[PDB]
C-alpha cells in the first residue's frame, strides 16, 4: 500500500517498471536488485552525514602555472556576505574554510556556502584545492560567499525495508510479417572471441521454419567458461536476426531446458550485439526456440618488448599470442601487458584459465603499480569477460578521486554494456561512488536514465542500476530528481508539440509558444528545480518574455529561468535550449571526451579555453542544452556584412565592435588564438574537424567553440580559414599566429602522450555512442610509432593545409546547404 506506492514513485523516476517480468527467462535481474542490497545499505551506513549533505567539490591536484600566475602576494580575497553587510577578508591558498570562519568571529558554527548556488566551501581541504575557487580564478572572478546554517542531514532520510561435449537443439524460427532461402548460426562467444561456430542447412524463408537439428560443438561442457555467450544468429549472404544467451548463469550453474527468444533486428561492431536481453517486442519481432539438455634469451625479451609497446589496436598474431603466454610471467611484470597478455589466454580450455588464475594471484607488480586509466579502461571493454580479469581493472579505478570519477563516468556507465552479468564489480563500483558523493549521484542518475529511455538493449540492466542508487540516495535527493522529471517532461511535450505546427517562424507558431509556457506556469510546474547539466544552479519560473523558438531546421526551444537563488549576486537568466532531431547521446561523448583533454593540458599547465557545454540526453533524439551566452554562428557574422562569398576582415571588425576598450580587445584576440587552436587539436584527433561554419560559434570575449557533435570530394583536418588567420594578424607570419603554432604542438603533443587512453575512449565511443576502419582513424591521427620532433612537424602540415585550402571547404559546405 506504502510500500507499492513508493515502487510507483522509483518508476516515475526511472522511466521503467524493474518489477516487469514479461521480458525474462530467468531471474538474473531480480537476483541483481536482491544482491546489490547489501552493497547499498554498507555505504549508506558508512558514509559521514554532514560531509555528504555538503556534497563539498575538491580536487587534490597541484594547482596549474596559469592559475599562479593570477594570485599576488600570496593572498586570495573572498568576500563574505550576510543579510545586507558584505566583507572581504585576506586568505592565504592554504587556509581550512574551518579557519577562515574564525578569522570571520575574531574580527567581527556556521558554514561558507556559495552566493547563488547550492555549493558549500567545507571540510579539511586548503581553499585552492576548492574547484569553485579554481573556476573563479580561471575567469578572474571574485569569490563571493555567504555566511549561513548548514543543512540537515535528516533530510538525507532513508527508507527502511563432465567430458560430454556441448550441443545446442534448434528447434526452429518464425515471424508474423516478412522466395530467398534462410539458415541459423550458433556461436560459442567469450570476449567478441568466437570459440566454436556451428550452422544449420540452408531452408526456404517463410513466416516458419523447423529444424529440430541437435547442434553438437567441439567444446566440451567442462571447457566453459563463466560468461560465455551463447550467440545466435540469422542469415538469409546478410545477417537479419540476432540473441544472445549465458551458457553459464548468475548462479554457476549451467543452463538447460526449453527456451523461446524473441531477437533483435538490423539496421561492424556494436554494444548491442552483446546483450543478454530480449527483444520485449513479442507481436512483431522474430523469435527462436531451442533445447538444452546436458632465463629468456636476449632476442626474444626484445620481441617481447615490441609486443608490449604497441598500441591497444594493434592486433597479436597467433605468434605473438604464443610468445607472451609461455612467458606470462615476465609478461606480468609490465602493467601495460596485461590487454594483451590476457587476450592470448585460451578461455575455451578449462586448465588454461585455471593457470591464468593462479597467475592473478601474483599481482605483486600491478596491485603496486600506479594507476594509469587507459590501461585500466582496456580490460573494461568487449575483449574480456572473465570477471576476475575485468575486477583487477574495477580495483584500480577504487584509488579515483571524486574529482577524477566524474571525468570518467559517462565512459565508465557505458562500459556496463560490456559486462557478461548484471551484477558486477564495475556496477557494484558506480553504485559505491554515486552514494558516496552527491555530484556522482546526480550525474549517475542522469547518465543511467538516459539509456534506459532510449536503449531497449540495456534498460532493463540499467534500471535494476538505478533503483539500486535511488533507494539509498536519501529522501533530499529523490526529491530533487523528481522535480527535474516532471519538468522535463512538460517541455518534452512541448519541444514535440511546437516542431509538429518551410523554415520559417510565422507569428502564429510564437504565440502558440508563450501560450503554453504560461499554461504550465500556473499549472503544476514546480517553483524550482536543479539544472541536470549543473546541479549547483536552482532555476525557477520562466521568463516567458524571453522564451522563443529559433529559426534552424529542427525548430527547437529557447527557454530562460530565473535563478530561484535570492542570494546571486546577479540578475542573470538560466538559458537552456530543448531539441528534438539530434543525436545527443553523441553531444554526451563527445563534450565528455574534451573534458578530459581539458585535464590532460592542466597536467602541462595548458589552458586552451575550450567550452564544453552542458547537456543531457533525456530520450530517442530529445535532451537538452547549455546556451551558451553572448554567442553567435560564424556563419551569421558572415551573413551580416555580405549575405551569401566570404571577407576575411570580417570576424576581426565583428570582435571589435564588440569590444568597450582596447585592453578588452586584446584579451579577446589571446582568447580566440587560445580557443581556435584548442578546437582544430582536438577536432582534429577525434575525426570531428571538417565542419560546416553554422555549426561553429564565438562569444563576444573572442571564446570560439564547437556545437552540434550529431553524425560525423575535398577534405580539410579541420576549420582554420582566413578569417581567422586574420584575427591573428596573417593574410605570411605574425606573433599571433607563431603563438597560435606554438600552442599548437604543446598541446597535440600533450594529447600523443595520452594515446592509449585517446585510443580507447574512442573505441568504446563508437561502440556504445554510434567498423575497425572507423576506430583506426586515431592511430595516423595521433602518428602512432613517429617521434616528438616527427610529429611536431606533421601537425604543422596539417595548418599548412588549411591555408592552402582557404574558403575551398567551407564555399563547398554553403553549396551543399543549397540542395
Ligand atoms: C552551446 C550553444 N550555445 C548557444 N548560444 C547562443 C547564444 N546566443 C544566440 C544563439 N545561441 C546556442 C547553441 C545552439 C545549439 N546547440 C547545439 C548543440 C548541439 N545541438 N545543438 N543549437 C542551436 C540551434 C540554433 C541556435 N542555437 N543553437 N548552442
Amino acid at each position: 500500500e506504502e510500500s507499492q506506492a513508493f515502487q510507483r514513485q522509483l518508476t516515475a523516476l526511472i522511466g521503467y517498471d524493474v518489477t516487469d517480468v514479461s521480458n525474462v527467462h530467468d531471474d538474473e535481474l531480480e537476483f541483481t536488485r536482491r544482491g546489490l542490497v547489501t552493497p547499498r545499505m554498507a555505504e549508506v551506513a558508512s558514509r559521514d552525514p554532514k560531509l555528504y549533505a555538503m556534497h563539498p567539490w575538491v580536487t587534490s591536484k597541484p594547482l596549474p602555472e596559469y592559475l599562479w600566475k593570477k594570485i599576488a602576494n600570496n593572498c586570495i580575497f573572498i568576500v563574505i556576505h550576510r543579510s545586507t553587510t558584505s566583507q572581504t577578508i585576506k586568505v592565504s591558498p592554504d587556509d581550512t574554510p574551518g579557519a577562515i570562519l574564525q578569522s570571520f568571529f575574531t574580527k567581527m558554527d556556521f558554514v561558507l556556502r556559495v552566493c547563488g548556488r547550492d555549493e558549500y566551501l567545507v571540510g579539511e581541504t586548503p581553499i585552492k584545492n576548492f574547484q569553485w575557487v579554481r573556476h573563479c580564478l580561471k575567469n578572474g572572478e571574485e569569490i563571493h560567499v555567504v555566511l549561513d546554517t548548514p543543512p540537515d542531514p535528516a533530510l538525507d532520510e532513508v527508507r527502511k525495508e563432465c567430458d560430454r561435449k556441448f550441443r545446442v537443439k534448434i528447434r526452429g524460427i518464425d515471424i508474423p510479417v516478412l522466395d530467398l532461402t534462410v539458415f541459423v548460426e550458433a556461436n560459442i562467444q567469450h570476449g567478441q572471441q568466437v570459440l566454436c561456430q556451428r550452422r544449420t542447412s540452408p531452408k526456404p524463408f517463410t513466416e516458419e521454419v523447423l529444424w529440430n537439428v541437435w547442434l553438437e560443438f567441439s567444446i566440451k561442457i567442462k571447457d566453459l567458461p563463466k560468461g560465455a555467450l551463447l550467440n545466435l544468429q540469422i542469415y538469409c549472404v546478410q545477417l537479419l536476426y540476432y540473441v544472445n544467451l549465458l551458457l553459464i548463469d548468475h548462479r554457476f550453474l549451467l543452463r538447460r531446458g526449453e527456451y523461446v527468444l524473441h531477437m533483435w533486428q538490423i539496421s561492424s561492431f556494436n554494444a548491442d550485439k552483446l546483450t543478454s536481453a530480449t527483444n520485449p517486442d513479442k507481436e512483431n519481432s522474430m523469435s527462436i526456440s531451442i533445447l538444452l539438455d546436458n632465463e629468456m634469451p636476449n632476442q626474444l625479451r626484445k620481441q617481447l618488448e615490441a609486443i608490449i609497446a604497441t598500441d591497444p589496436l594493434n592486433p597479436l598474431t597467433a605468434e605473438d599470442k604464443e610468445l607472451l603466454w609461455h612467458f606470462r610471467y615476465e609478461s606480468l611484470k609490465h602493467p601495460k601487458a596485461y590487454p594483451k597478455l590476457f587476450s592470448s589466454v585460451k578461455w575455451g580450455q578449462q586448465e588454461i584459465v585455471a593457470k591464468t588464475y593462479q597467475l592473478l594471484a601474483r599481482r605483486e607488480v600491478w596491485d603496486q603499480s600506479a594507476l594509469d586509466v587507459g590501461l585500466t579502461m582496456q580490460l573494461l571493454d568487449c575483449n574480456f569477460s572473465d570477471e576476475n580479469v575485468r575486477a583487477i581493472a574495477v580495483q584500480k579505478l577504487e584509488s579515483l578521486e571524486d574529482d577524477d570519477v566524474l571525468h570518467y563516468l559517462l565512459q565508465l556507465v557505458q562500459a556496463v554494456k560490456f559486462e557478461p552479468y548484471h551484477d558486477s564489480a564495475l556496477a557494484r563500483f558506480l553504485l559505491k561512488r554515486g552514494l558516496r558523493n552527491k555530484r556522482i549521484g546526480h550525474f549517475l542518475f542522469w547518465f543511467l536514465r538516459s539509456e534506459i529511455a532510449q536503449s531497449r538493449h540495456y534498460q532493463q540492466r540499467f534500471a535494476v542500476i538505478l533503483e539500486a542508487y535511488l533507494r539509498g540516495c536519501g529522501t533530499a535527493m529523490l526529491h530533487d530528481f523528481t522535480q527535474q522529471v516532471q519538468v522535463i517532461e512538460m517541455l518534452q511535450k512541448v519541444t514535440l508539440d511546437i516542431k509538429s505546427l518551410k523554415y520559417d517562424v510565422s507569428s502564429q507558431v510564437i504565440s502558440q509558444l508563450k501560450q503554453k509556457l504560461e499554461n504550465l506556469q500556473n499549472s503544476q510546474l514546480p517553483e524550482s528545480f536543479r539544472v541536470p547539466y549543473d546541479p549547483g544552479l536552482k532555476a525557477g519560473a520562466l521568463a516567458i518574455e524571453k522564451c522563443k523558438v529559433m529559426a534552424s531546421k529542427k525548430k527547437p526551444l529557447w527557454l530562460e529561468f530565473k535563478c530561484a537563488d535570492p542570494t546571486a549576486l546577479s540578475n542573470e537568466t538560466i538559458g537552456i535550449i530543448f531539441k528534438h532531431g539530434d543525436d545527443l547521446r553523441q553531444d554526451m561523448l563527445i563534450l565528455q571526451i574534451l573534458r578530459i583533454m581539458e585535464s590532460i593540458w592542466e597536467t602541462e599547465s595548458l589552458d586552451l579555453c575550450l567550452l564544453p557545454y552542458g547537456c543531457i540526453s533525456t530520450g530517442d533524439k530529445i535532451g537538452m542544452i547549455e546556451i551558451v551566452k553572448d554567442a553567435t554562428t560564424i556563419a551569421k557574422i558572415q551573413q551580416s556584412t555580405v549575405g551569401n562569398a566570404f571577407k576575411d576582415e570580417v570576424l576581426n571588425h565583428w570582435l571589435k565592435e564588440k569590444s568597450p576598450t582596447e585592453e578588452k580587445f586584446q584579451a579577446a584576440v589571446e582568447r580566440f588564438v587560445y580557443s581556435c587552436a584548442g578546437y582544430c587539436v582536438a577536432t582534429f584527433v577525434l575525426g570531428i574537424g571538417d565542419r560546416h561554419n553554422d555549426n561553429i560559434m564565438i562569444t563576444e570575449t573572442g571564446n570560439l567553440f564547437h556545437i552540434d557533435f550529431g553524425h560525423i570530394k575535398e577534405r580539410v583536418p579541420f576549420v582554420l580559414t582566413p578569417d581567422f588567420l586574420f584575427v591573428m594578424g596573417t593574410s605570411k607570419t605574425s606573433p599571433h599566429f607563431q603563438k597560435f603554432q606554438d600552442i599548437c604542438v604543446k598541446a597535440y603533443l600533450a594529447l600523443r602522450h595520452h594515446t592509449n587512453l585517446l585510443i580507447i575512449l574512442f573505441s568504446m565511443m563508437l561502440m556504445t555512442g554510434m567498423s575497425k576502419e572507423d576506430i583506426e582513424y586515431i592511430r595516423d591521427a595521433l602518428t602512432v610509432g613517429k617521434n616528438e620532433e616527427d610529429a611536431k612537424k606533421y601537425f604543422l602540415d596539417q595548418i599548412e593545409v588549411c591555408r592552402d585550402k582557404g574558403w575551398t571547404v567551407q564555399f563547398n559546405w554553403f553549396l551543399h546547404l543549397v540542395l
